[PDB]
């Protein structure tokens, strides 16, 4: 059997299983798409998998290095010297053009992302938050319309809804994946509902087939917040619009803010292009066709940087899967002792963040002791749920919201350090602290 | 008998008069602020003006070059190799830090801008449009509130008002400067008016003392759109908040989108800082104190680029005043012949754009003939007035607006190419075409 | 008229004349060949010459830098940071291939050189000395055969002849160009003559049309030592084989030793290929068809370095012409006073070295005072003529040789610093010292 | 008891026996010379052998890989990522010096090689072939002088002799080591013999004590071709000059061509230094003292590369000895059955190539079936004996040469893949094929 590695999550899992010998005798080709550039250089030779790959020594550079502390996300570790060298090279080409607003690198990155997501239209934006705002306007959202969404996403998700005067309507999450529960969506639909905004939180996809079945009964649009899920196989199959972020701390990021709007719907894509640049007709600066818009296209310079950094995406995603598997397998004893709950390995997760649940009310004690006793930073993405801020909006509108699963899980969740440039010695340091703090 | 060059417009005009021998009674030193870096390196030795400065040869590299065509604003010419070299140098320091959202270059640029503007609080933003939307929300603008503004600015000014649900209320311009007529503001004030939004159009400052006098009577805020007016002496004396743009084609730009909010009002500055990053408390990510916010702070990488490019601001602004003076003196016969009206030299103008008026209905013919017969691109900033776009909004709310001076000037205005790295031979080519087309 | 810049000496002179206004309105495009890469980036935009080029400021970075001493050839100055960044980039590609003997970059550099010289066959070698030795064997030179050559070249030229047991026969140079005098060649031909070996010394071509007329009458081969003359227009038109060197201090260099054999003659090219690699049949390692051979192909790694460095060749050669013209024009007074003789500007010279003659016996005093009094290094390429070394060979075989012009010129020649990364401030320091030492 | 590992072959065998538990009573330390760098880092801590060393897992990364095919010497497998990283690091320091001919890394590598060989003088050259040619000229070889050598070496050995006009005189090999038979040398000496040129073929040393006894009686020089034997204990004890190659596919290589001349004889070292650079006096460029010379010193850039790569030499030599022992032990059945002859383990062999003899005429059958049926490449180093090439020289001078044991062994020899970064799974695949083809 010969498989072409596409650079998405499903084929990364198949490749990992082959590298670890959990596989039938299988052979691999690599697709020559830009998100596979680093993987092809590092792991392939003459379009075949290198025979002498050792994951720990060659991909993770394991050398028994001594580790004394762990930070959750040291941002200097998220960019490699290889990426820097390439970024300097492409900046030497972009800077003399003087093209610093739109330009040819913006168009090229839109084509690359369209090819990678298998979608016809891409509008590269100045942020994922801006992409969401523009996408909501493009489907016709007016002030007062309702948008069904979960209450456990980053603030940007609700903020894009609120900034255009729409109303978040919060629905509880499921019991297995941190994602909006499809079985609770229909009961929140009102005559003001215009959109369902699922979030593919932590890099895991929501159950989109069920959500689309509901949307189609009520003639609702679906805008997917995929800002943490780049690379996830079949992303967007059922969505009207998919939102990406290329923030520098995402699985793929530029060196500043950026994002994208992805869709097969030409009418929505046109309206997104118009709203993302002042309401002007496409390529007609200063001539409005829509009533207003924003200044929200990507910078050409960041698109050039993105075309260099995206070369590392499938390889960095593979490294993330390996780290996730290694946490799951080495922490299983704590789950058998009913002290924690672990995520499961699935083919869609791109492992932007690695959640566990500490049950029996011990999450705060374990988090605090990991730091104070073991010098391990962990974090809680995110520390306050949407309906629990001390804002006038919440106090006037969301005081009767009860989201029982969301609120219970929020007492238990903890995120462990997971970023592709981590050393396995560093993950071992986290693993030993987690074991010791739970003896 | 000594002037210290501050880097602003008044001292640039005084220096140019010295460099041309119009005065010889004065001696110059230059202050060590970052916007003066290039001017000090190029024109001074040991804080004394070089004795052998030839403006044409030393500042404009005049060489009797043979010109064939003129583009209005070729963006490759707006950045110099010295700028590029410095940008590459600073990015080699920034990139290994991985600090691509907030960072220390953001804070340094805020400090440099605050000193240059003599204002206490600076919030560097992701664009001038975002700065304006945030500043309007900071003074409490709610949906339906009215904002008095001219109808001849770039669309961003009205769009920021519309994006947050407020209502532009257009007032006519004066007879002398393209700026809002203070004598027409009071009669547009209603119970719904919350803000006057004057625009310092083309680089020229509005009559802010009179506008403040009206605002105080009616307890209105003033937010100043200064996106074209960086470097203008005494900018912001009377406004609550001043908005800057560092778009790459402004008199000072970065290499992508950026801007700033400038104020002396700590309460406004705090709200602006909160709205510019998701409504979170300052230095407390994930904890909202405002109902929503944007993702609208400057990128640290662009702030780094800004601290390199701003070194050229006073010097490039001096080159602009020299070019503007040259147009005025060499087109005077066309105005003496009542064919055109020229701008006057004033100490506040930074000459972002150079407007003339072609009277007796000839503007279109002159523009077209300059391009077709002389290969000279001129342009009209901006081609459609705010109350004249063919949008649903205009058809619903603005059909009965009549702005007599704005509409008459709009039939006459034409902008001539003016950018600091233009050659004097290029300006001579424009001059010859304008004279020849008016014979 | 439109001219395509080919990257060779004639077009560089035409481009320089245009840049300096010594020609018509002339327009240029640039051939997209590798040796033009840097010129195209630095001087062209949209395949047309940039309008805003100032030679002194943009090409030479003139800034009135203070200079305190001059070295003749500081080797750290012969390689730019831009070249280094590119070399690191291509090394990251070549190193993991493991291909360090012949390989694809060797082949590609042969193709680039073949295109640039307009010759059918190129064998890239481990040095120019090795290229000459192989080429002499390929034409059938046996021990005791004679090779007619000048006596004023680098020792490599004669050494290649001697290393294969052949006999240099020295002929005097002309009175104008430091090159072998065609009118003295015929009288040196004997029954043992097998080759005429003219040297294009200092970057200037010999009179090859006349040398070919003689060679054809006597059915002799011509091998041209062009190791200093890369880029010279029409190089090799009349020669059977042309030898190149890519030593790091040539006008185009790699980062180590390398050279090339260039020819249109397939028989000679095949034998060169075989002699350059152990006498093996082409592509048949370990299978000899010639009696012996050498290990004299280029390293694949150096060929990859060459493909990066050659991008700078036409631009560096243009800088050399400008420096040469500037010496000629600024030292004219000293020739008028009959103190020195200067080279003339010609379309073939690529100005590897810049010779003057100091007459009336003053050369040693001028050289010694330029260093000890003015801190200027000059050099004499080369200090000993071939028939004047203190070796057994000279004592046995060359004691009766009298080369009147070679010997007289050798008492007068002096080479002035000339290399393309020189500052004009540095050349001005040389010019002032030469003027002052000759008052 | 305690052994300090010197980095040579004897100590590697001793260490290997300890790692396998064929010795128990021995403690090891390791010397701090550069060729031990990687072994010390990988196998020692605080200058004591690591306690937990598993040869298969820790040194060969054994992981039950499924093998599909074997190439004899895939050049991409001969350099490691660690080497590449170190090479890029050192070239970032060398490149800005612009020192690409002579320079300080050449001198440092000469020092390192002198210490490793226990010899006083080292001239690092551009290749092993050039080292041999220069060494032959340094001992006074004249055209027509005779050099006794075997007929089964790489063609470079004979070619160096032929290139300077000298005459190879072939002598048969022994019956046990593939080396020149000392008992056949004396009968080949004539009045014209000046040198014995033994070859340490495949990494095995010749019987040098006996050859020196003969050379002294007959007043001959010995130049040892040790181009395949770096690291062999006691190499060159009896030779006048020892020749090394650092070709990239040798046990130690650079990334291009290089080699060395090694001697204790100062007069010979001086003459080698002069001949290697144009015949010039040492450190007096352009002044010849010998009649001619070559352009044959090492490149400073390749010396820098060699100082990085030589760090791996003792460790890579240790892996080779383990592979060779594994072939000997696992193929012994085929030798017991009188199908093949195997090499024997000896303390001097560095196992550059791994020879077996397939007897009863079956060598070609075994080689062809291993490739066609099992996808295993084997090779024959070398396919044509010196006196059998179809050249004019062989037909003129060597048609009556009969070398009975060389010719018989040539019909039986086959080399098995053996390189230090091969997988043990790959060796097992070769083992299984060779056993299966000999059923
Ligand atoms: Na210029
Ligand atoms: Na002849």
């Amino acid at each position: 059997t010969l498989t072409t590695i596409s650079g998405h999550s499903k084929d990364n899992l198949a490749l990992l299983k082959c590298l670890q010998g959990e596989t039938k005798e299988k052979e691999f080709e690599i697709s020559n798409v830009l998100p596979n550039h680093k993987m092809k250089e590092k792991l392939f030779r003459e379009n075949k998998l290198k025979i002498d790959i050792d994951i720990e020594k060659d991909i993770f550079n394991y050398s028994r290095k001594n580790i004394q502390k762990i930070e959750f996300m040291p941002v200097n570790r998220l960019i490699s010297q290889s990426e820097i060298d390439g970024i300097i090279g492409t900046l030497k080409e972009v800077l003399p053009t003087g093209q610093f607003t739109s330009g040819p690198f913006s168009k090229k990155l839109e084509e690359v992302i369209g090819d990678y997501l298998n979608k016809k239209y891409v509008i590269a934006t100045s942020s994922g938050t801006d992409a969401l705002m523009v996408s909501l306007l493009s489907i016709g959202i007016q002030p007062g319309d309702e948008v069904i969404m979960p209450a456990n996403s980053f603030a940007a998700t609700e903020n894009a809804v609120l900034a255009i005067g729409a109303k978040p309507v919060f629905v509880d999450i499921d019991h297995k994946s941190y994602c909006i529960d499809p079985l609770k969506i229909e009961e929140a639909i009102t005559q003001k509902t215009k959109c369902i905004l699922p979030v593919h939180l932590y890099g895991k996809q929501c159950d989109m087939k069920r959500i689309r079945e509901i949307a189609d009964v009520y003639q609702l649009r679906i805008i997917e917040d995929a800002c943490q899920a780049i690379g996830s196989s079949n992303l967007g199959e059922y969505g009207d619009i998919i939102i990406l972020s290329f923030n520098p701390y995402k699985n793929f990021g530029v060196c500043g803010k950026a994002g994208a709007i992805v869709t097969n719907n030409e009418n929505l894509a046109i309206r997104c292009n118009q709203y993302s640049y002042h309401g002007f007709e496409v390529d007609k600066k200063n001539k409005k066709v829509l009533d207003f818009g924003f200044n929200s296209k990507i910078d050409n310079l960041q698109a050039a940087i993105g075309l260099e950094r995206i070369k590392f995406l499938s390889y960095n995603n593979l490294k993330r899967v390996f780290l996730a598997q290694r946490y799951i397998r080495n922490l299983k004893e704590l789950e058998d002792r009913e002290l924690i709950k672990l995520p499961r390995m699935t083919e869609d997760n791109v492992w932007h963040l690695f959640p566990i649940r500490i049950i029996n009310g011990r999450r705060d004690e374990v988090k605090n002791k990991l730091y104070q006793l073991y010098n391990i930073e962990t974090d809680i993405y995110y520390p306050v749920l949407s309906h629990k801020h001390n804002t006038k909006l919440v106090k006037k509108n969301y005081m009767q919201d009860t989201l029982l699963n969301t609120e219970q899980v929020h007492k238990e969740i903890l995120h462990l350090p997971l970023h592709p440039n981590m050393l396995l010695e560093e993950q071992n340091f986290v693993l030993e602290g987690l074991i010791n703090v739970n003896k």
